[PDB]
């Protein structure tokens, strides 16, 4: 049913700055989809639209929220820079991000290209200027950096206590022949590795990115042009090529997974990727002068880059008495992407006979290079009937668990004695006599859950999402490092494209 | 005699970055000289420019021995920006101070026009990191009546995060005079300034109306305001959004002043410096980031010819710093330097013809004299006083020649004497064996009356079109009352500006 996700908890998050003075959440909507179909050149598609995000099939980036339909608003917060060798190049890019930021964009660069420390200062060094930067224009900034580049050890200093650098997040680029040489018995990458899994134990970070995972299972045409994916986002999910002259940039949405059932077999998919197109195109439009922004309008209209993400995955399984774990959902897994991912390739299809080819994909048949990508979507979830974010199972039962409040009450254990048992063993549900264990298994949370079987699941998710996703795992501190190692391993060899945070 | 000043200590100081590799000093100078008699289409010019450097009645900034008559590099050192209120400005102008670093600038930077609190100082930042990043020194300034003046006065304290920048303070006349009839607030904003001068040396006193009021005509009649100065003080020239002021800088020794008065020297000396800045323009025609400072020198084509020596000059004459005398020298010396001067510049646009700005004006430049700080170029040219400053010493290895030819003659030029000035910290006020006469005339720095040597700068500042260097020496024994009415007896008298405030 219309607007069944806005109450009082949603509507509190929409007047961050999602609406604008004196609109409804109704109105906001309306502004959006008309702004969409418009861009389209089909007004008619508008109450399609609008019907999607009303029922909470798809649920839209914040950008997208406060800023499409405005005159001057850009509909888009993700951003990477290339940044060149040359300290011209440096100073353009680090304009770029200043801009980027500014206008609300999250942002992100690739360093590997800079000389080390005592050639004819360093890559680290000069992140201090982008430092600088995010302390200055709320913004953030993920810098990126190869492990096989001489300034690695100084740039997992990062955000340690003393260090200069405290406002930029980081990502490091790890290759297969790296990889390896390190499980090969090479010294000087075991204790680089070890310094890895030490900074990620403590800090969260840096987020992994395994470049020939990328690289490998990229779109034809980027090897085609043998177009090198360097780096990810802010986020480490997004996955396109950034260069001295484009500067990658995506427009985010999600479909909604805990509503599968309800949007599964209708256009919903289709008019997502129209939809990711038309923000696209606002954004080209509302570029073309903007001397700071050039690289990313460019980029836009090359590429047409799309990133159509999922959330509620955890809700699907849990609405479905599927546990998390096991092969039941991997299948699953294996229906639902393989469905999506179809449908947005037919969308890109369809819209590369209406609207054409860009210069980049002429023959190729499709509108966008790119069309899936599974980002954190914290808040969209949040937005919408507190669902599980992206892929990531809930940490918690109670922090109060839909399903499992719905199963208690059919056992007659919807009582507050049973719920103050499950804060008191911190959101579980496992030391509860009265639940079967197929019941158990299916609200075990984020902790409890098998960090190996999440890693199996994201590895057959990949296959069908030409981007990345957003994947954190659940290591806790006692367990040992010799099994965090393995199941980095384990990322790797199942063609994991990145690693988020690591939480504890 | 000609090299008479290339020794040890001269060859020393030329040996870091001056000579290119295998260069001689006499190979150095013919590079340097050749380049600007081609520069100006009149080759038969180098010989006389020889001439006049290797009898050192003409020294040469450093940024010109390395650079001039090379094939890329810029025989300019100086720049000032002009910060907009816009963030898109700040970047562009970031920019500028980025690129004017690297090819070896000193840099300014007038912040008054950014609005107040992230705030003037919060953008200050960003230039602090870039000259902690690129391989630099840069003076950024701000109106004392801005808001933000508090949060200014704390850079280069004890826990600020600003360290690299130094600072000046631009004061119009309406504030002092304010201040002084009794405005609490301002009088409590004066004494933070006199107390961070005290304990830091810093800020730098640029006197708005003063700088305004005695500028070229062409600058009142096309309304064009010198907002601030550079990092030394002495330049006085407007800045705008699509101009950034520069000037090429050379000094007269007047130690040597008997031997040049009556020749070419200081119309020869003009020329080479429109030789030097038109090196400047020919090299950064296409540069994007020297764009503004290419076109500032197009159009002002503003000079900065100074002096050094000018302590040694009256001790060769056995005349007192403080006194009558020493005001009339000022009057005959500088009356005559500034008269050939303005001469050169109108005999160049006879030539050359005027620039853009002074169509009708019947000149070349639009300012032609400036007094720098010449700590360098006194050094190499037998360690002579540097600018209009007083030496600090007698004794501190150099002895003072002329006190050195005095005592000669009194047959106590041996160690016990040399020992009994050490000892007293360079000074030879102690000496029963000196007249009064002859201690006058060989007080030190912190000796000198700071009152007379600021009604020096007073008279002097009539004759100099742009500003000068302006160092007092106040002991911290001295009561706040002196100290403010040391500072208002030089805005009374139309100082420019002061330079740093030092403590002995």
């Amino acid at each position: 049913t219309k607007m069944w996700w806005k109450n009082s908890e949603s509507e509190q998050i929409l007047n961050r700055g999602y609406l604008l003075k004196g609109e409804t959440v109704e109105g906001a909507i309306d502004r959006i989809c008309t702004a969409a179909a418009r861009r389209l050149y089909k007004p008619e598609l508008k109450e399609s639209f609008v019907e999607m995000i009303e029922r909470g099939w798809m649920s839209i980036s914040s950008p997208v929220w406060a800023n499409m339909g405005t005159e001057r608003g850009l509909p888009i917060s993700c951003f990477n820079v290339h940044v060149p060798d040359k300290i011209e190049g440096i100073t353009h890019k680090l304009g770029e991000v200043i801009m980027q930021t500014k206008i609300g964009g999250g942002t992100s660069g690739y360093f590997g290209e800079l000389r080390e420390r005592g050639s004819a200062s360093g890559a680290v060094s000069f992140m201090k200027l982008f430092d600088t930067a995010m302390d200055t224009i709320r913004g953030a900034f993920a810098a990126y950096l190869d492990i096989d580049h001489p300034d690695i050890e100084e740039f997992l200093k990062i955000k340690s206590i003393g260090n200069p650098i405290q406002n930029l997040f980081t990502g490091i680029c790890v290759p297969d022949y790296w990889m390896q040489e390190m499980i090969d018995g090479d010294a000087d990458k075991r204790q680089i590795w070890a310094k890895v899994l030490e900074s990620r134990q403590q800090k969260g970070l840096p987020y992994i990115f395994f470049s020939d995972n990328v690289n490998k299972n990229k779109p034809q045409v980027y090897k085609d042009q043998n177009l090198r994916i360097n780096a990810s986002n802010l986020c480490s999910e997004i996955m396109l090529p950034s260069t001295h002259d484009e500067s990658f940039i995506c427009c985010l949405s999600s479909m909604n997974l805990e509503l599968y059932e309800e949007w599964k077999d209708t256009e919903a998919v289709k008019l997502a990727i129209f939809f990711l197109d038309a923000v696209l195109q606002e954004f080209i439009e509302k570029t073309e002068g903007n001397y700071y922004l050039s690289a990313a309008n460019k980029f836009a209209k090359r590429h047409r880059a799309l990133g159509l993400g999922v959330l509620g995955w955890h809700s699907y399984l849990q609405k479905n008495m599927i546990p998390f774990e096991g092969m039941e959902a991997k299948m699953k897994t294996t229906e639902i992407f393989k469905h999506i991912s179809d449908k947005a390739d037919k969308a890109s299809q369809e819209l590369a006979r209406i609207y054409g080819e860009p210069e980049l994909l002429k023959g190729y048949g499709r509108r966008n290079t790119t069309t899936m990508a599974i980002a954190p979507t914290t808040s969209s979830s949040a937005i919408l009937g507190q669902t599980s974010p992206g892929i990531e199972p809930f940490s918690s039962n109670y922090y109060k668990n839909k399903y499992l409040k719905k199963l208690l009450e059919e056992k007659g254990l919807d009582n507050e004695e049973v719920w103050r048992g499950i804060m008191l063993n911190g959101g579980s549900v496992q030391h509860m006599s009265q639940l079967t264990q197929q019941e158990k298994d299916v609200f075990k949370t984020f902790k409890e859950i098998s960090q190996l079987e999440i890693v199996q699941q994201a590895g057959i998710r990949q296959k069908f999402v030409d981007q990345g996703q957003s994947l954190n795992l659940n290591i806790p501190a006692e367990l040992a490092i010799k099994d965090v190692n393995r199941l980095m391993i384990e990322a790797w060899q199942q063609g994991v494209k990145s690693l988020y945070y690591q939480r504890s």
